[PDB]
DNA sequence: GCCGTAGGGCCCTACGGCT
DNA sequence: GCCGTAGGGCCCTACGGC
């Protein structure tokens, strides 16, 4: 793995650390080989501030580095035996390289301090706008970043042992609470180097990145960027329900050239999760081929699979090209993307969310679309509606895997505060199997409980004689039968006691521990149910208001044009003779505007008209269209005038989603 | 790996063998778990007929299959110890599936023969046109392939143990000539019998590899996966003037439209085309880490970026002018080119290597200036000898430079299509001070890993097989270019060590020329005069069809323009006519009726916008027709005479030589 | 120790002809 | 034992809560 330099003279040799081999080859092809050694790593390195010494010292990349440096570590560390006098960090110019970078400083800091103290450690500054250094051309990497004559290494300064320790303790250490509070305080949601300055800046930039632009969903359409991009990716290449499937690999290439500069499996498996009906309560993707199973199996590889939108997914993208939502430059400015989807149903809650961020994490369960909506409706009529009153409509989450939820206290605590624990329970019955003996039949398991892994924890529990009663465990699941897991019982054993044991002892009963965080105005926030429904319904007010302002503007732009087309066709031949006497396109435009009182666009419209638009009935079609538009226009000014009318539309259109898409509660909420 | 079934009665238990987890996942889903086990393998299993008995038993997949059957092997076999009374071969429905099939049988037949005797070996029948079984939903894989009520299996039948021994030895044994002679022999361009499957299946594989994988086309020099690559770039306008599109987009364009195969096959093959130490006239221009002379792979395709070079435009030039026959891609959803115009002789310029089935090919690059001088000579002399030609084309011309030792292998190679040609690094001895010397190498042979080469040397010094060396450094720099230094012990002879380096290490290597290409969709060993004769014949046709095409299009455009011209003449009559027809269709009939126009001159008049009644625009129409009229009669000239035509191919060939023709890199020492 | 978006990469097979 | 298209798949790491 080590491409070493040739000179064995420490003082003038330096070593570069890079994220892996894609970067290695460009750095090996660009280095001055005499004095510069290259070490590739393997992406995210161990956080050593967190992991203990047996893990540390048995980690492949740390070993190589210690070896590489010849210094030993900790006590043993010694500065004379250093094989290089410049150890240079040179990670991707991206937030994930900024993190790797803090992961290395932490490591150097806890095991190789004297090294930062002799001023041996440096950070390299490659130019932004590449995905990794494996995207740079050889010379260019060398010239802007590795050539000792034009390059700009930041040398790492340690100024205060006290400050440094604390810094590290907070940012990299296991206590999430002080790392979280570091963020709230410093976050702004919109050449020698001080190691504390660097650690603080670099980890923040990564945290703020992970929080707003990765791991947590938006309140308004329920999605995290990758899902938004994918789903935006499909829409743009109209890979719609009524059209045939399309190749998983083209979709993912497209999405990764255009909206998502992250790896292909982070994206392809995002798309798969959206296709699985045991993951999404209302699947957003339609899946052709092997897309996984409840025994944890991965999808086929993405050359085999094909996909397109679910019908429900169109209701997220409806009204998108009517100015409803702001577009933003994508990562490289060659392309535009939606900052949010219209989302004509409350996605966040219906399909829920799970996500791990920094200094926090989120976990929102799925719900039943019929309930949500009826709930949104009640609140549309009563801004003061209480949480007791919402749970008349929304009984509680509703899993794609169904099963039971034991009681309303947890639901209640979690809808009131955004936090609470809900005990999920498999659907199990006890039934006879002939010969005077019984069995347990579970046919439904909790949400996010791997069945084969649960079926092994059970086998394990009987293998290790921690449970008396069980005579055989089989998995009789199939497409025909559905999920069917059978557990025989030994003759005469009570089977209720045995089932109950399994609930306490196995994932057969799991706790979903709700933590309803989502992105409210690009800043993360713990919300309870009413907050969530309010932001969403605030979002629909803007989606309809803006679609209607759009249509009105469009409608007026048209009627102006028909005002001009009417006049052509009412003066046709003197229009024709105006054009013919004139030589250039501009001089014609000059003459019509002035002659028949036109605007630029009208004259322009008149000049773009085909002769087939002069056939006889054409005049009338026009007049017929002008009048209906005037009507139309009037209506849309009604709807922007009266807030109640505006908010009455939203309902109507909401009432129509429910009608078309709403389905029966799957998960039962036993009480007691 | 094995997903077992619930029952322990082999009676009713059967086990389905698939390609992997892409395919196993869709099979695990669709199965009846009671009676139906699944062992997923991993791609091509070892060919036992060419393997050693130690290797075979160590082999992971082999072992899992043995355990699965639980019957032991050879003399320790036991038919009463069989865990499933039906073993089912359920591979992808593609040539490689077939291949894997044949391989699996070979294992069965050599070690578990009594399993085919006992009637325990079956072959499943998934539907065709899926890349894998993983492309299939579970339920649909169940209704077709796995459900006892609908599935149509084949019980593999052994009939004659001796034709089956001769047959396995022939197809899967390590003597090509028989296997080759089998393809030639058989090449055309329920219950089942084992021999009869083996021939038909191996033949489906071999034939696929030979015509649609491993062998270039004598016309454009391209394997299918390269051609598809260059068209993918064309059909996304990824041209050199435009910026650099991401490697993942292309690779994804190509896969789904064109090439139903692994994405690492594509990207690596597009990679090769960007590297200036591999291609003599690099076809792809890449932004980022594209590998090294030291064996370094390219960077992952999420990072790298690429477009056409300038010279690939020439391979593609006029592709869309019906210069070439399009054909239906794999799934019937797109059109892809059978071949590219190839406006310079790519096959020979960039050369080619591919390991086929029953045959291989290995052709070297050449210098484009000489190649084109060659073709010119041939155009004005059909009866030119390989030797005449050789006055133009000295010999090959590697992109890595170096020295060729002699002309005899070359001569041989162009007369017959086969020969050895000995390649040497360019190397020189020079002082370093103090009497002492070094050896400094600067170009190295084609296809030689500069790193592997150095290590080999370092192993030889350490093991003392080579004497008189005191150091060994690679001082290659992008700035100074390739530079390998070897420090001779004082007083030692440097020229002897050197000729010792050339005997023992890749410093000298041989290229074994073997010029097998596809001539009319059929694999053939050709020679220099045929490589160039089949190229010229392709130029004649490419250019003749374009100039035909270009004439059909002008004559159509002329026609329409004679329409617009009549409109402008009688414009107020036209107005009149159109205003007094209620509908378009009634205008259309009246306009044709009225002014003696064809159906198309009328639509185009109905289409004309008004802006085209302005003075400039009027003149614009008159310019187009006089110009095009004159163009037409030029096209008509060319087509009238084979010689004016041929001379055109020469003036176009000459232009390209002029523009991209470059200096010789490899020296031929007499 | 697993839920799910992120960074990062390596190894078995077939096939032919040269060494 | 390498060359070059093909079949096929696996492991490490961060991050937070339970
Ligand atoms: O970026 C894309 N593909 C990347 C190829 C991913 N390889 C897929 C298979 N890989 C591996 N699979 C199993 C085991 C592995 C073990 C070591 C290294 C790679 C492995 C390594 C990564 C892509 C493909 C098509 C369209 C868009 C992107
Ligand atoms: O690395 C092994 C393979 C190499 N080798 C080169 N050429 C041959 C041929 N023709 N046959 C066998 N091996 C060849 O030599 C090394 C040792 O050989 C084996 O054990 O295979
Ligand atoms: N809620 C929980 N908290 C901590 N460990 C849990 C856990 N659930 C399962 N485990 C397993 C994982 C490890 O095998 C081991 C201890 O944790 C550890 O050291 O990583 O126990
Ligand atoms: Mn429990």
């Amino acid at each position: 793995k080590l491409a070493d330099c040739s000179s064995k003279s420490p003082e003038e040799c330096e070593i570069f650390l890079v994220e892996g081999d894609s970067a290695g080859g460009s750095t090996k092809s660009g280095r001055d080989s005499r004095t510069q050694a290259i070490l590739p790593l393997r992406g995210k390195i161990l956080n050593v501030e967190k992991a203990r010494l047996d893990r540390i010292l048995n980690n492949n990349e740390i070993r190589q580095m210690i070896t590489a440096f010849g210094t030993g570590i900790g006590g043993d560390f010694d500065l004379a035996k250093a094989r290089y006098h410049k150890i240079v960090i040179m990670t991707d110019a991206d937030v994930d390289g900024a993190h790797i970078r803090t992961l290395l400083l932490t490591f150097f800091y806890r095991f190789m301090r004297p090294l930062i103290e002799a001023g041996y450690v440096y950070i390299a500054q490659p130019p932004t706008g590449y995905k990794g250094l494996g995207e740079m051309n050889a010379d260019q990497l060398w010239e802007t970043t590795m050539n000792p004559e034009h390059r700009a290494l930041l040398q790492v300064k340690l100024e205060d042992a006290i400050e440094a320790d604390q810094t590290f303790e907070m940012l990299m250490g296991d206590v999430v609470e002080n790392r979280r509070q570091f963020i709230e305080d410093n976050a702004v949601y919109a050449n020698e180097r001080n190691i504390t300055s660097e650690m603080r800046e670099s980890f923040l930039d990564y945290a703020m990145s992970v929080i707003v632009a990765r791991a947590l969903p938006d309140v308004r359409d329920g999605l995290k960027p990758v899902h938004r991009r994918i789903l935006y990716g499909l829409n743009e290449q109209g890979m719609t329900p009524d059209k045939s499937y399309k190749k998983s690999a083209r979709i993912v290439g497209d999405v990764m050239g255009k909206y998502h500069p992250h790896g292909d499996s982070s994206i392809y498996e995002a798309m798969v999760r959206m296709a699985q009906d045991f993951s999404y309560r209302y699947p957003l993707v339609d899946g052709q081929g092997n897309f996984g199973s409840m025994d944890g199996d991965g999808a086929a590889a993405m050359r085999f699979t094909e996909a397109r939108m679910t019908k429900i997914t169109l209701e997220l993208l409806r009204d998108i090209n009517k100015d409803t939502i702001d577009f933003i430059d994508n990562y490289d400015g060659n392309e535009r993307e939606p900052s949010v989807l219209p989302a004509r149903f409350p996605n966040l809650l219906a399909n829920g969310a799970s996500g791990i961020a920094v200094g926090m994490a989120t976990n929102i369960p799925p719900h039943n679309l019929t309930e949500l909506i009826n709930g949104v409706l009640s609140l549309s009529k009563n801004p003061d509606i209480s949480i007791a009153e919402l749970m008349e409509d929304i009984e509680g989450p509703d899993f794609p895997t169904a099963g039971l939820i034991l009681g309303k206290s947890g639901i209640r605590r979690a809808y009131e505060t955004g936090r609470g624990s809900i005990q999920m329970r498999s659907r199990a019955v006890i039934e006879e199997r002939g010969g005077g003996r019984q069995r347990i039949v579970v046919t439904e398991i909790p949400f996010q409980v791997n069945k084969a892994r649960m079926i092994e924890k059970i086998a394990e529990l009987v293998r290790d004689k921690k449970i008396d009663g069980i005579t055989d465990l089989r998995d009789e699941t199939s497409l025909r039968t559905g999920v069917r897991v059978v557990i025989d019982v030994r003759k005469d054993a009570n089977a209720s006691v045995i089932l109950n044991n399994l609930y306490k002892q196995t994932p057969l009963q799991t706790s979903f521990g709700v933590n309803m965080i989502a992105l409210v105005n690009g800043r993360p926030k713990l919300i309870n149910l009413k907050e969530a429904l309010v932001h969403y319904l605030e979002h629909q007010k803007t989606v309809v208001r803006r679609r209607t302002q759009y249509n009105l503007r469009k409608a007026k732009d048209r009627a102006h044009i028909l005002e001009g087309l009417r006049i052509a066709l009412d003066h046709i031949d003197e229009i024709i003779s105006t054009i013919r006497e004139s030589d250039t396109d501009k001089v014609a435009m000059e003459s019509l505007q002035q002659r028949f009182k036109l605007s630029e666009k009208q004259a322009q419209a008149i000049l773009d008209m085909r002769l087939r638009r002069l056939t006889g009935l054409e005049r009338d079609k026009i007049e017929a269209e002008y009048n209906e538009l005037l009507n139309y226009i009037s209506e849309l000014e009604t709807i922007l005038a009266d807030e109640e009318v505006l908010l009455q539309l939203v309902r109507d259109e909401l009432t129509e989603i429910r009608d078309r898409f709403g389905d029966d509660r799957r998960t039962e909420i036993q009480l007691g």
